[PDB]
């Protein structure tokens, strides 16, 4: 049986104010830059549409250097941090970004037609560019994110697979890190292993996976340590409606149609994808730069950062504005070439974070050493995540207990 | 007369809690993949369009173990469960489908015109495609949900009826089952029947029949166990405005216009139609993944689920993203050709329910007896629906009366 | 440490009241007009995205003329304004104006293609307009506002840097002057030095810095005297996607295609951008026109004017129309010739300010007299800005006590 | 000193009902129309883009005749109208109207472009026509408002004037009549005077003033006779970019763009203008059909009609529908020509307008007196606007006292 943290920890009246200073990533938002001999990164991928994991650490409160230690017994108790209170500042103005394929898999425009597409070409693969659906979200714990997608199975011995099947589909809980991809309209599917042609999703998800936060495992976990709290705000409608270009998989049934004639002899594709579009970015409904109070979690864990650990996924696609740039060969011609000039595309990103933290005490029983033991070994010990990627923040030097010297701070002494 | 199940039921203070891990449903779109010799389905159909109906079965409390019995007697009384809340959980990204026909009849584009259609030919059917309207619904209940529909009727036997002419019309009343189709902005009609050319609505609905719920004969029913509880939520628009194709059935009288000449001498089609569409998903207007509270229902019954058995109807056309997969058949070539991959289409669709029950007694007097077996027979001689298909959902090993180790019992004790 | 103004100021009972008549500003929307061969300019630029900084210069209470003196014993206490109610009057009707060049580099349109481009030229540059993004923004201090860019940095020396590189980015906080442009859509970027064709962005800010103000510098500053109060709105969306003319300065990588053959053989550009579009002006979404109270600042400093002097910048796209007038040449024609008019484009300005002032003393002690030299070491001197333009506003003859003649001081006394 | 008049006004408890039947205008939507030889108007000008000024007459309250007499002393007692409560109610359906230039000067569309225009022309108008902005408004007061709009003003005398500059603007404050024109998306300012060709605005709007309410100078007036109640509520977007066509008055510095070659070897027009857009009428959004109760004035006036005089003015484009009408001119034709018949627009409007009015009386000593002169003159001596014109209502025989026989008075007896 499982016990909510408010029976076996006790709440001190110490908090603790918390912050980084500024954080930038400046790169390129469809794919590295590299040397061409080398394969050193020169300049990284930096995009709107990318998961922001921040794995933040925090000082051991028993090593820690207070003015006063009467208010505890070190002998039978041991000490630990909570979270009360997160702020997420969020720099640059709002804006839109758009990204294509030069070479994207479309056959016609379906939405109004004239005239039947009766020959079939070698390549029609167009340049084609649209803006993706607009996402916000922010989940907080102290255990890296959950996520799912769709990819290959494992099919049956029973018969053979020939060249051209379609492959088989399931569904896969992967863990989120840094630097991931969301979904923008698509879906939630691995394009590298799912698609054959690399041409049939932009640039920038071509050869990566899209994943989806997995609420519905994270909330049914038994002791809630992986979300804390979490708001999200999705929204996308369709502007074109296209065909696709390639062999029929799957024939249509003879039952559903009557055959044509002349131009109508073939039939055309009946593989149809529509555009995503997300509508229109307003200060009204930014999540953003608001403080949230973490009162009471939904789970049984209310807070307490076991471990001396914490995690924020960030996703923020309404300040996704790529600046354009270019750069003089020569300088010597009073007439315009197009050859004269170099183009670049550069996007920029500013995060800050602000937390206060309050001061709890444990006391160590047999039931409660047993309790905890079966609930995590490393605890007790201590009185794994090596080969995953977090942007990591070290907060062991940035705690103030002048708590009203800090924009966060006052917010919260105003509350109470 | 009828009177409310307050009166003869009484309520004790024990509850339940039950559960469905997870459900999965993948496969194609628009039609079911066959063999071509044999008749057997490989992947079934799979649309964001579908009546989802879960036909949900309960332990017979009366033979269910209890830690404790001495709360009823057993010589005179009777038990049964009751619903008290419930949870849809809805998982996978929000997206929109679309749909359509590669032979559609489809004329002209009337919006805006600037020539006169003056000459007719055989076949002049185009590859359209289109996206529906949007629609949310839930209903429960503990009998299957009825739909109303517009179909053929029986002519009168006076005059003859000649090929070419217009069916009657009808109103037809019938039992939604699973894998329904919903109405797309066209009608709720059989296609199949009162349309013979196959070729004036998509793939999906060109022969099938589109249901609508029948609120108003379910609401008016006297003992109400059709319908406890129900929420619903549509939209759409006009995009296109088209002409049909083919012979005049009806001519337009000739008091309406003044006859032309040269291009205008014959007139064009009136049979026009538009075309639908939903609007855009949000995530502030979703009615999923929130707990619904059964305080007191509309009609007579509440909530009482008699000969253990409940019945859900969902339907959620706002995550009905369809997925493209490709397949390479040669890779040994460093050149595009269309000819070299394979496309096919998929869709998967993912569901959670829970639901809290509490324990009720009845006391079996004469005047209860009667009144029980007037209203229904069965009831009686336990302590029909073989010809229909639905999701069978078997609870009856998925109970536990620890009613805080689960999501949905945290938010229902925390509302008392 | 930093104390609150609220601990060392003591509050009279004194109220005055303050306001500008009216303030005109007509110009030419994108340029200033100038003489040939004169430096000096004719028609300045008054444009609808400018930033209007106002710098506000009060009398010293101190040398004030009082009709009563005893409250204060000047021995040992000195004077000081403190802000507690502004109004922004803002004149013309609702409008939307729109800019463009005639010479913007825009190679096609990639939202809906049917060719492929397989030619490249040597001038593909067009004739275009647009309509920025919706923004209005107020902000009250008594020290000048801080924006922030994106400019060139220094590069390293290590190797060398060859034409055509390149630039490097780094972020640049400077002060907010009158006739500073606001971001419209593409960035808060130096256009002058970021690019050099010249071509990319419309005339009025071809050759400008866009700057975005640093809330989160402002807000952290430890005595918070650059911002008592700020609003902010602003909206945009995304009319056409288009590419860019020129060379390749980062080339896609190898494993993101497949290569083609014939019209595909070489890949088009990849260079998008998008067009920016506010979306619509209403009368129930303005934020002018209306009072402001400041009853409690967010910072330490809680609306004190030190040295007598306010500064307030005012940011307003929703009265931006642009009128065209034209000019006869002769008029001895009865027939229309391009040639016998000149056309010409104005836009016009108009503003209010009014304010409401409270009288305030402070107890000059030795640890206040400590504190205030710490803090600013001018205030005792009294008892810099040369190098920046402001419009300034000259308020040393406009106070009355008679605080109910006016419209503000009505609903002053209305809301006490 | 100004004070209010509830000091020297005092106010019984007789209340009475005024109202006119019904108001109609039918006319044409652009321009009158009038015989050839004659100049005397045969059918009037009717626009929904019209102000609409009632000037409303009352009877003498000295001179009325009241049943009871008692109440007041004539001997040191003076009588006035106050009111309190009124209705404007307003038939027909809702509605949009559109309005344009057959030869309206527009060049290019430049919101996307893939061609330059090289060679210039003699003539390139176009028939262009577009739907305006909307607006609604309601003025009430005791003097006729006040209106501001753009307009010439007298150039300097030390420097010659060639045909062709750039005439001066100043703003000028003048008073609204009925039959003036509001703004519609263009601005204000005197098309007649400030532009020459006669082609760049519609029909109705190119020869005349367009003017715009002066709500800061109506509420910084002294007395505030001018406004005692005023609503306002407009929007509008843009939908379409376009050049003009003429000679340059002002050319593009040279240091804004790099020279072209070949078809852009010479600029094209910079003088874009975007096309207005009213978005959509709704019920919600009316502000008419509902009474307003005028409890207490913003200005020193409260209500008080100083000389038996009301002033009204109504802005609507929400009904604005204009009527198509054909009549034959032989009609012994079997075949449709375009000859045969004739074409015609009307434009119809409906007005009601209800009052409850309170009765007041004042004590004249020597110091009321003294203020009252120097307040208005002509008030003592009773006890101008005969170059303007109005709407002219006289209810000098419509009052009752049975408040509740009218649809006004029931919903005031109501609400008190």
């Amino acid at each position: 049986k499982v016990v909510s943290t408010d029976e076996y920890v006790a709440r001190t009246n110490i908090y603790y104010h918390a912050g980084t200073s500024r954080l930038l990533a400046v790169g390129h938002p469809y794919f590295p830059i590299k040397k061409p001999n080398n394969n050193k990164i020169l300049v990284p991928k930096v995009s709107g549409l990318q998961y922001r994991v921040f794995r933040i650490h925090l000082p051991d409160p028993n090593k820690f250097g207070f003015p006063d230690t009467s208010f505890y017994n070190p002998d039978t108790q041991r000490l630990v941090w909570a979270c009360v209170g997160v702020e997420v500042g969020r720099g640059q103005p709002l804006g839109v970004g758009i990204s294509g394929h030069p070479l994207l898999n479309k056959l016609d425009d379906t939405e109004n037609a004239s005239a039947y597409a009766a020959n079939a070409g070698v390549d029609n693969r167009e340049c084609i560019s649209m803006d993706y659906k607009q996402t916000q979200l922010c989940l907080i714990g102290c255990k890296p994110p959950i996520g799912e997608h769709w990819g290959k199975g494992s099919p049956c011995t029973n018969v053979a697979v020939n060249p051209g099947d379609c492959p088989p589909l399931e569904l896969i809980n992967t863990v989120i890190q840094d630097g991931d991809m969301v979904d923008t309209g698509f879906g939630a599917m691995d394009f590298t292993t799912l698609q054959a042609n690399k041409s049939e999703v932009p640039l920038d998800i071509c050869t990566s996976i899209c994943k989806y936060p997995d609420y519905i495992k994270m909330v049914s976990e038994p002791y809630g340590d992986s979300l804390f709290f979490y708001l999200r705000r999705e929204q996308m409608f369709v502007r074109h409606l296209f065909n696709r270009a390639g062999a029929v998989g799957d024939n249509v049934p003879d039952d559903l149609y009557i055959k044509g004639s002349g131009s109508t002899a073939n039939l055309a594709s009946s593989n149809y994808f529509p555009t995503p579009s997300g509508s229109m970015v307003t200060s009204d409904a930014q999540i953003f730069n608001k403080p949230y109070w973490l009162q009471r979690a939904q789970g049984h864990n209310n807070g307490i950062c076991w471990g001396n650990q914490l995690f924020v996924t960030v996703v923020d696609t309404t300040r996704s504005t790529n600046m354009s740039l270019c750069a003089a060969i020569s300088t010597s011609e009073t007439t315009y070439k197009n050859t004269n000039f170099k183009e670049y595309l550069r996007h920029g990103e500013e995060y800050d974070l602000q937390f206060i933290f309050q001061l709890c005490k444990i006391t160590l029983t047999a039931d409660v050493m047993t309790y905890i033991h079966s609930m995590n070994s490393t605890i007790l010990e201590d009185w794994p995540l090596k080969k995953y990627t977090f942007w990591e923040v070290n907060l062991k030097e940035k705690f103030s207990a002048d708590l009203d010297q800090f924009p966060l701070g006052r917010k919260f002494l105003l509350q109470a």
